[PDB]
């Protein structure tokens, strides 16, 4: 009986996507020669762009280029794993592909020292939102976070994150307008318990606050791959394996690859 394992790649076939999306290769189980399976992805671009493969994980590898794609690239990629050994006799249990293409540059950035998150559109700011981010005891980590999933309404519950509800920063909340900007928890919400501190102080366990329409408005028009950048805040980065956090591993070290560690 052989050992077979399934990928799955993103973003959706024929999605459009943000500047900042990466192709996402995940198996159903480890993968014990990350060189066989890396030598088994073919992805072409058009205007065709030079990237790399990096692995946030045993079973999940990314590939972007250096820079944010520019928008219009149209993206192929095939996953021929089918017939390929990806170590330890594990074969590939099929091949997947994907097209999909890369729509306008939207990069917000959030500044804790005017506490301005800032919408740009192809250069040109759309939005100017006041927004609360963590507190000094929770801070929101500096860095380039991708967009992903967005909630009209959801609870962020902290124990997803391994902070007890009950203990000092654990929190339950039920949120409306949330997109997710990191794996570890970040989001730009609807938080109208911090209209007054938004543009001001922070006071959130990380997340962007910013008002109830901002929130809608963010929900409404920004999409996945889209960048949110936060700097001079007193966290740290967000790590570059994070899961959204790929853009801030630097390129050396990018290109480089993690294929035989
Ligand atoms: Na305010």
């Amino acid at each position: 009986m052989a050992h077979l394992t399934m990928p799955y790649v993103m973003p959706g076939d024929g999605e459009v996507v943000g500047v900042g999306e990466p192709v996402a290769i995940r198996f159903d189980e480890n993968i014990a020669d990350r060189g066989a399976a890396e030598k088994a992805i073919k992805i072409t671009t058009n205007p065709p762009v030079e990237g790399a493969f990096y692995w946030l994980n045993n079973r999940e590898v990314r590939w972007r280029p250096e820079h944010f794609w520019k928008p219009g690239t149209a993206v192929d990629v095939a996953v021929n794993t089918y017939g390929v050994d990806l170590g330890e006799g594990m074969f590939g249990e099929d091949n997947v592909q994907t097209h999909f293409t890369i729509g306008d540059e939207v990069i917000a950035t959030a500044d804790d020292n005017t506490k301005i998150l800032t919408v740009r559109v192809n250069g040109e700011v759309v939005k100017s939102m006041p927004t609360s981010m963590g507190k000094d005891s929770t801070p929101t980590a500096n860095g380039i976070y991708i967009v992903g999933s967005r909630y009209k309404h959801i609870i962020m519950d902290s124990s997803t994150y391994g902070v007890p509800v009950n203990s000092p920063n654990g929190y339950r909340t039920d949120v409306d307008w949330a997109t997710q900007i990191s794996y570890s928890g970040v989001f730009v919400h609807s938080a109208p318990w911090s209209v007054g501190a938004q543009g001001h102080t922070n006071t959130s366990h990380g997340c962007l606050n910013v008002s109830p329409s901002n929130a809608q408005w963010f929900y409404d028009h920004v999409k996945r791959g889209d960048i949110v950048e936060v700097v001079n805040t007193v966290g740290g980065t967000l790590p570059g394996i994070d899961g959204l956090g790929d853009w801030n591993i630097p390129w050396d070290q990018w290109r480089a690859g993690n294929a035989k560690a």
